[PDB]
């Protein structure tokens, strides 16, 4: 005798955004007034995108991971015609417009934003749960600022234009993963090399004119610095972007690196 939801326990307010196959909604539970985000999709339009599994798939893995660091999935309901998922509200945004907005972020918000990303991803690998979505436009922040990896990125429209997809998004695929090798947890630690570089930078490592250039850049690892990197950034970032996914580091070298405890300070 679980709760059963309906679209009559809320009150709903703001448009939050508007996604690939609906909307997003600033809502509260009405008994409660508990402030949170109502995502609704509408059902023809998940159909016509042939999505209805990547929707079942999530919100079977996502009703079961609790982690600060994680949004949180509260419950989901649906009518004839749509779908409602009751999502966590982070307060504070994407951290895509975050970076925006400032260009690039300084090192102890990097350092930080690692931190969480490591703890959380160390979380989803002891529930089987791999190759997490952490691009900066899947990535949330709560009322302290803590990020929150985002459900469902694929119901949001991508950037602006900037990013160009393959089986995935070019941007953050793995070299394992463009050699048709096989693949494992290890890309999760690829990927927080490519967010790490792009937090500190501004844009990502492999970032090209054509799209064949970007492939080529990937596969053999051809990325550089911009003079202001410091050491200890450029030492995990190469530590991260090892060709070979078992020379990647564990997720609790990265927890314990020099440059990242310097400069993420914070209380775990
Ligand atoms: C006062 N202003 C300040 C500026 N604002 C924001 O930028 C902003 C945007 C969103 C939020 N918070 C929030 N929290 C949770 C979610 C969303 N958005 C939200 C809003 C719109 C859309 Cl389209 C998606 C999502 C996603 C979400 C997702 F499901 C997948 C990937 C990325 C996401 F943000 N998850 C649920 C807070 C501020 C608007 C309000």
């Amino acid at each position: 005798a679980k709760r059963q939801w309906a679209l009559e326990d809320f009150e709903i307010g703001r448009p939050l955004g508007k996604g690939k196959f609906g909307n997003v909604y600033l809502a509260r539970e009405k008994q409660s007034k508990f402030i949170l985000a109502l995502k609704v999709l509408f059902k023809a339009q998940l159909e016509k995108a042939g999505v209805e599994h990547q929707l079942r798939r999530e919100v079977e893995i996502q009703s079961h991971l609790r982690h600060p660091n994680i949004l949180r999935l509260y419950g989901y309901f649906h009518d004839a015609t749509r779908v409602y998922l009751i999502l966590e509200y982070a307060p504070l945004g994407t951290v895509y417009r975050e970076l925006q907005k400032l260009s690039k972020f300084d090192e102890q918000r990097t350092a930080t934003y690692i931190t969480e990303l490591a703890n959380a991803l160390s979380y989803c690998h002891s529930k089987r749960v791999i190759h997490r979505d952490i691009k900066p436009e899947n990535l949330l922040l709560g009322s302290a600022g803590e990020l929150k990896i985002a459900d469902f990125g694929w119901s949001v429209h991508a950037p602006s234009s900037r990013r160009a997809a393959l089986c995935g998004t070019l941007d953050y695929l793995p070299p394992e993963m463009i050699e048709g090798r096989m693949h494992d947890e290890k890309v999760d630690l690829w990927s927080l090399g490519v967010l790490c570089y792009e937090f500190l930078v501004g844009k990502p490592p492999f970032e090209a004119n054509t799209y064949q250039e970007t492939y080529k850049r990937i596969s053999r690892v051809e990325f550089t610095f911009p003079d202001f990197v410091t050491e200890g950034a450029r030492d995990l970032i190469s530590r991260l972007l090892k060709h070979n996914p078992s020379q990647r580091p564990m997720l609790r070298e990265v927890l314990e690196h020099p440059w990242i405890t310097a400069n993420s300070s914070k209380p775990s």
